[PDB]
C-alpha cells in the first residue's frame, strides 16, 4: 500500500509544580496535540501532507516523594479548539484517569480516529486531534516535576516537502 | 457499536405571516440546523462532541382556513453558508415541494450524510447539515401560522461534557 | 457505462388568472419543452450534446381557496409542433387530468422515449419531447395563481461545450 | 446511484515565455484547480453542491521549435493552500515531471480522492484538491507558447442551482 | 444480415499556411463530414440510401519542420449545424488533441452513432454526423502543409440507386 | 404492448393509360406513401401520433386485353424525397419489378422499418416511408386501366386527438 | 471478415425487335457481364479492385402481346472469350431455356465461381464471369421489346479507389 | 510439405529528391513488384517455377533533416497493371501512409494472397502482386534521400530451374 | 550445469564522419566481434578455454544534430571470413537496420549459435561468430560521431588460465 504507518512515544510536555503553587483546578498541563509536539513524527510531518492517528495514549509521570498530599484529574478533550478545562468536562472523556501525585497512569483515549493536515488550516479541526489537560485536585504537599508522554501511532499519506 | 442512535420530531420555527404579507419569493422561514434548534438534541449534544445525521424530513405544518389563496414552496439547501432563498434555488433541491397554504407537505431531503460537530466551528460546513427555507408563492388572502417540524434521526459519537 | 443521469422537478411556467378570466377552452400555459424550461437541465444541456427523455410528469399545482368556481384540463402532447389547443385534444393524450382549481393533480404522459439534442435545430422534435397545455373549464370565481411543475429524468449524450 | 460520473479534458492554463525571460525556479503556471477552471465541469458544479475527484492528470503541450534550450518542471501540490514553488517541492509529489522545452509531458499526481464543495468557503481544503505547478529549468532560447492540459474525472453529488 | 459494412481511410482536406499567417484561433480546416467527402464512400452513398457511422476518427498529419514554432488544437464537434470554432469549445469535445505543428495526432471522438442518411435533407441532424475543425494555437515560424485524415467505418443500409 | 397493430389494402391510384400514350419512361404513377392515400389508416392517423411500418407491398393491377405490347417497371423507393423517376433508379429498388402489361405483378421492397409521425412535418423523412412508382417500358398497344394497391401492416404509437 | 456481399438485380439489355425481323439465329442480345452493365456494381467496382461472384440468374422479359409467333432461347456461356453463338452450343450450356416470345423465364446457369478483378486485364478470363446471349426462335409476328435482367450476388475484396 | 519459405527484407528503390523539386502528386517511386526487384528472392526465384507472397510490408525511409517542410504518402496498389498515380487512389489502399519527410513510416497493405510465376508471361497479375507508390506532399525544402524498403515473407513451389 | 553464463554491453567502436566525407558505400565501422573487444568478457576469457554466443546486439548509436542529412546502414554478417561490405548484402542478414544518422537503432541478428573458442584459431570460423558492418547512405550534412555498441551474452565453458 502507499500508506507510511509511523510509531513513537515522545515527552509533550514537563512541568514543575513548586512546594504549595497547586490547588483544585489549576491547570498544570494544556498540549495541544500536533506533529512538531512530537520529536519524530515533526520530522515526518515535512516529507508528506496528511497524517491520520491509529492509537493514541498518554501516559502521566510525576515524579515527586511519596509522600505528596498530591493528586491530578488528566484527560484528552477531542478538540483542539474549546477552553473547557474542568474537573467535570476532563472525567467526561474517555482516557480521563485520577490519581494522586505520587501514582503513574495512562489515559487512553478515544478520538477522531480521522484523517488530518501536517501544516496549519483555516479550519484547525484538521490540523490537530485533540489536546491533553492536566488539572490539579487537592494541593500538593511537595514538588512535583511532571512529564506527560504521548505514545502514538500515526499512518502517513502523499508525499510531499514542505521547507 | 459505540455509535449512540437517537431519533425525535422537532418544531424547528414557527411564524405568523400577515394577512395580505405575501409575494412571490419572501422567506417565512430561513431555519439554519444545528443540534440547539432540536430540543431534545440539544441536550444529546452537550453530552457528545459528534454527530452524523441519519434522517431529516421537513413537515409543512400552516395553520388558516381552506379560503386561502396562498402558496408556498418549503426545500432543505444543505450548504450551511449559502443565502440562496429563491424559488428556483429551492426546487433544484430533493425534497423540495409547493403546495397551497391549506396543504401540510413533507420535504425529503437528500444532504451532507457526513460526520458533523455537536459545537459551532470555524468551518461551519462540519457544524450543521444545511438550512430550511419557506418561500411565499402569490400573496396569502388570509393569515398563516406556519409551524415547521423537523423529523430528525442521528448517531452521536465522540463523548464529552461540552458545557 | 458513457451516460449521465440527471433527476429534478422544476416550474415551467406560473400564471395568475384574476377575477373572471378563465373559459371553457381559455389557454393559461403552453409551455413547449426544452432543456432551459428546466434550469437545472438548462446547464447541463450546455455540457452534453443529445439527451433521452427517461421520465417525464407534470404537477399542476394552482392556488386559491376552497371557494372556487373554476376546473382546468390539462395534458401533455407529445409533439412540440402541435398547435391543436382544445378539450378533446388534450383528453386524448393519456395522463390529461381535469380538476376543479383546488386540487392539485398530476399528469402522466407517455412520450417520445427517444435520443433528441440539447440544442435548437431545423426539425425540433429532435429537440423537444412535446407541450404541456392548460386550459380552463368552466369560468373561476375567485384568483387562482397557477405553477405547473416538471418532474424529469433525463439522460445525457456526448460532451460539448454550447455557448 | 444518487452519484453522477463526468469526465473531460481542460485548458488549465495559457502562458507565451518571450525569448529569453525564464530561468531555474521561474514561474510559469501556478493555478488552484476549481470547477470554474475546467469549463465544463464549471457547468455542472452550477447543479451539484458537491464533488469528488476520481482522476487527475495534466498534460504540458508547450509549443514551440526543437531547437529550444528549455526545459521544466511539472507538479500538482495537494493543498490548494501551499506556495512553496521550488523545484524541490515539486518533485516531492507523485506526479512531479521534467522536460525540455519541445517535449510534451503528462503529471500522474496523487490527491485527495475526498470529498469536496463546488462553492467557496472558509476552509478552502474542502473546495479544490491543489494546485498545479510549472517552473522553468534552465532558460529558453526561443519563444515558447505553452498549455496545460488537466484530464479529469469526478462525481458529483448533492443537487441544487447556484444562480 | 443485410447490412453492408464499409471501411477506409480518406483525405478530409489539404490546407497550407503560410510562413506567418497562424495566430491563436484561426481556423485552418473546417470539414462538414459527408459521404461525398470520404471518396470510397462516396461511390457507395450512390448504391444505399442511409448510412451510419460505426467508427471515426481523424489523424491530423502537418507538415513542416521540426523548428516550427507551431500549435494546433484539432477536434470533431458532433453536429454539422454549429459555427462555434473557439479552443474551448473544440477541448470540450472528447477527440481533443493539442500539439505543436510538427507532431502527428489523433482525434478519437465520441459522436451521434445513429442511423443517417446518404443524401441531403430539409434537417440535417441526419445528413452529416458532425464536423471536424482545426485551430491555430500561438502562430507559426514556418510553412505547414495540413493534411487531416478521417479513418472511418460505416454500415450502410436500405438499397437505392441516385443518379 | 400498448401499440396497436393495423393492417389493410387500400388503392393508391388509379391510371387509365389510352391507346397509345405510354413510352419507355413515362411516369404513370409517383405516389408518395402517407396514411391519407391509406383511407382506413387516414382515419387510424388522427386518433395517434407516429405511426411505423411493419409491412408494405405494392400490388401492381394494371387491366388490358392480352394482344397489349406495353411493358412497366414498378418499384419502391423510399425517401419521401427523391425525385429520380428513371427505370435503373427503380430497379435498383429491392421490390423493383418488370412486367408486360397484362401481368399482375408484387413489388415487396425493403425499407425503413423505423417510427414516422402521423402529420406532416418539417422534415419529410419523418412522416412517409418512401413512394412507388410506376413507368412505362415500351409502349402500349391498348388502353390500359392500371390500378397499384398497397398492402399494409402498420403499427400506431401515441394516443391524441387532431380535428 | 474482410469480404463484402453485395447482391442487386439490373437490366442488362433492352432489345426492341421489330414486326418481322426475328429468324432461326439471330442474335438479339449479346451482353458480356462486367460490373460497368450492372449500376448499382459499377459503383462499388470502384472501391474494391477484385470482384467474386457468388450467384446469376438472368431473367428474361420480352414484351409483346400473346399473338406473337414468338420464340427465343437464352443462354449464358462462361467465357467471355468466345463467339459461338448457335443454338446447340446456347443449349448446351446449364441454364439455357427455350420459350415462345409471350413466355417470362429465367436462365439459372453455372459459372466461374472464382475470383475476378473489377478492371480490365491482359488476360480477360479474370475480368468477367461469362455472357448472356438471346437468340430468336422461329420468327415473331409481331413486335417484342425483350429487356433481359441480371440477378446477381457478389463477394467485393482488397479495398481499392479507381478515379 | 513441398513448399519452401523464404523470408527478407530489401531495398525496391533509392531515390534523392533534390533542394526543392517535390509538390503535390510528384510521384518519386513507382515500383513494380517482382522477385528480380527483392535480391535474395531473386536467386530463388530462378530455382522455382511459382510463389505466393504470405507477409508483405514497406518501410518508407527518408533521410533529411529534421528542418525540412517535406511529406510523402505511399502506398501499395495491388494490380501490376494500374498506373492511377494520384494522392485518393493510394489513401484508398490499406497500407496507405502518410508523413513529413522526416518521419519513416511502414505500409502494411492488404494483396493478392494468391498463387502467381516467377517468369514474365503475357497477362502479369500472374507474375507480380502489385506496385509500390511514393508521391511527394507539399514541397520539400531540403534534400531527401529516400528508400523504400520491403520486407517480405514468400512461399516458392514448383522446382525448376531457369538459366 | 557446469557452465558459467556472462552478460555485458561494450563499446565496439567510436568513429568520426566528418562533415561532407559519407557516401553511399563509405564503412564507417568494421568491427570483428572477437572476446577482446568486450573488455568483462576480455577478463573471462583469460579463465576459459571456449564460448558459445546465447544473445546478440548490435546498438547504433550516431551522436550529431537532428539537422543531419545522413543515413546509415547497419548489420552483423556472421562471417569473421568476409569482405562483403556493400548495402545489398547486408540488407540480406537478419538484423539488419537502416535509419537517418539522428536516429538510434538496434540491430537484432540470427548467428553462429555454436561453441566457439575464447583463444585465437588456425580455423577462424570457430573463434568470433561474425562482424558488425556500418555503411553511409546518402552523404552526412555535418559531423557525425558514431558509437557501436554490443549487447552480448554468453555461455564459457572449459576451465583454464591462457595468458
Amino acid at each position: 500500500t502507499n500508506d507510511v504507518h509511523l510509531s513513537g512515544m515522545s515527552r509533550i510536555s514537563q512541568a514543575v509544580l513548586p512546594a504549595g503553587t497547586g490547588t483544585d483546578g489549576y491547570v498544570v498541563v494544556d498540549a495541544t496535540i500536533v506533529p512538531d509536539l512530537l520529536p519524530r513524527l515533526g520530522h515526518a510531518a515535512r516529507i508528506f501532507q496528511r497524517y491520520a492517528v491509529e492509537t493514541l495514549e498518554f501516559e502521566i509521570q510525576p515524579m515527586c516523594p511519596a509522600n505528596t498530599g498530591g493528586g491530578y484529574v488528566a484527560g484528552f478533550l477531542p478538540d483542539p479548539t474549546d477552553n473547557d478545562h474542568t474537573f467535570d468536562a476532563l472525567q467526561a472523556t474517555r482516557g480521563a484517569v485520577v490519581a494522586k501525585w505520587w501514582e503513574s497512569r495512562t489515559v487512553r483515549p478515544q478520538y477522531t480516529r480521522t484523517l488530518l493536515w501536517t501544516s496549519s488550516g483555516k479550519e484547525q479541526r484538521l490540523t490537530s486531534p485533540g489536546r491533553l489537560i492536566l488539572l490539579c485536585v487537592g494541593n500538593n504537599t511537595d514538588v512535583v516535576n511532571v512529564s506527560v508522554l504521548c505514545r502514538w501511532s500515526v499512518r502517513l499519506s502523499v508525499p510531499s516537502l514542505e521547507n
